[PDB]
């Protein structure tokens, strides 16, 4: 044959993921590659380092038609290595089922390895909890044969459908939690079905790296050094990390990002309900689609460093640029956060607390919401 390789992810977790896979093969130049990673972008100066390497745009969650272009250069009998976001997996995987259907003697899958989008295939799981999990198992896997074989869509269950692709190719689960699998009773029927296909995602592998690995990876994800100069004070350190709506509501946007400065107050003024005491010094790391969101920390705060938004957070572990304490709102970095580090989350009975109170990343105490936070001034 002649493998490629597929990265595709609208998200940020399994880019960082497909990201190291590359970085771990980046001997080999001339491995064709299709990189559809809408938050990432590979710097000119290593692209002109690879052949076969090709670029596609993600739009609805699905790479476009542009990939048929790319595949047609391919002639011969072609195996494709896909790496998909999980949540996304059906329609991530929608133009590449749709081009095999047209080259069936000739493209074949050779195997898929999934990562998770962040909390959302947790939350999705935890409104799981009252179904036969078994029966759903079963459905969800008749309706994949349904898709492969007519190229439609039609899940009744499209949680459980992104963990059925065993039932058609060979494929590896990367997950943010394995304890979740592992610890939820309910889930017992999807933990056994999913048999030796999964693993947990491997934070150490940068640590596994050469130091020339580990500074081609930090060109990928966007670490410079002025970040990391900015990180290497001495001083104690905070982070205040931020949160976004995909909400597009006027309303519901300002909404967010005054309640998300109120809560910074909190944490960082003396009279907060969350105040951290004196001597840390400050930072900010917005969503990566924050917005105007993150603008409007940045405008109406003082004695902040930002951390551009575009670098993912898990970054600085791999660096060992951690902070001594994090809070803010709930997202994705904090189930991958030491848990020594955490000042406190605070949320937007609800599935993401469930979440966070199974896997113990907070106590059974009253959570705190943040409109249950005085307007502080
Ligand atoms: C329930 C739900 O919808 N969960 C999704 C989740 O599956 C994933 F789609 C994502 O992930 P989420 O938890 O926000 O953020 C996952 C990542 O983005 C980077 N990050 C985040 C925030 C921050 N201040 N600095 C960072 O660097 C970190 O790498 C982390 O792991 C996402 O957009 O990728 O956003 C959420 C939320 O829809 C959104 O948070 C609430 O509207």
């Amino acid at each position: 044959s002649k493998t490629i390789t597929l990265y595709l992810d609208p998200a940020s977790l399994p880019a960082l993921n497909q990201l190291m896979d590359f970085t771990q093969n980046n001997e080999d130049k001339t491995h064709p590659r299709i990189f559809g990673l809408s938050r990432f972008k590979i710097p000119d100066n290593i692209i002109t380092q690879y052949q076969n390497i090709h670029f596609v745009e993600l739009k609805d969650n699905r790479p476009t038609e542009a990939l048929f272009t790319i595949l047609d250069q391919y002639p011969g009998n072609i195996e494709l290595n896909i790496h998909l976001n999980i949540a996304h997996s059906v329609q991530l995987i929608r133009p590449i089922l749709a081009y095999r259907f047209k080259h069936l003697d000739r493209v074949s899958i050779q195997q898929l390895n999934l990562y998770d989008d962040g909390s959302m295939e947790y939350v999705d799981l935890e409104k799981e909890e009252n179904k036969d999990i078994s029966a759903e198992i079963k459905q969800a896997e008749k309706q994949l044969s349904h898709y492969l074989l007519t190229g439609k869509i039609k899940f009744d269950n499209p949680t459980i459908a992104r963990y059925v692709w065993q039932s058609a190719f060979p494929v590896k689960y990367h997950f943010l939690s394995t304890d979740y699998f592992e610890k939820a009773e309910f889930l017992q029927p999807l933990k056994e079905y999913l048999a030796e296909n999964y693993q947990k995602m491997d934070w150490t592998a940068y640590q596994q790296l050469t130091p020339e690995q580990q500074a081609f990876y930090l060109t990928l994800v966007g670490f410079n050094d002025e970040v990391k100069q900015s990180l290497e004070v001495q001083q104690a350190k905070f982070i205040f990390t931020g949160t976004t709506t995909w909400e597009g509501n006027t309303e519901v946007r300002e909404y967010y990002a005054q309640q998300q400065l109120n809560l910074l107050n909190h944490f960082t003024q003396a009279e907060g309900d969350l105040f951290i005491g004196d001597h840390y010094k400050i930072y900010f790391k917005g969503h990566p689609r924050g917005g105007e969101i993150n603008d409007y920390i940045l405008n109406n705060a003082k004695n902040i460093t930002n951390i551009p938004a575009n670098i993912s957070f898990e970054v600085l572990m791999m660096t060992g640029l951690l902070p001594d304490k994090v809070g803010g709102v709930a997202s994705s970095l904090y189930f991958s956060l030491p848990k020594e580090k955490i000042s406190h989350i605070i949320f937007t009975n609800n599935p993401y607390v469930k979440v966070m109170r199974r896997l113990g990343i907070i106590d059974e105490s009253q959570v705190i919401f943040w409109d249950s936070l005085k307007e502080l001034g």
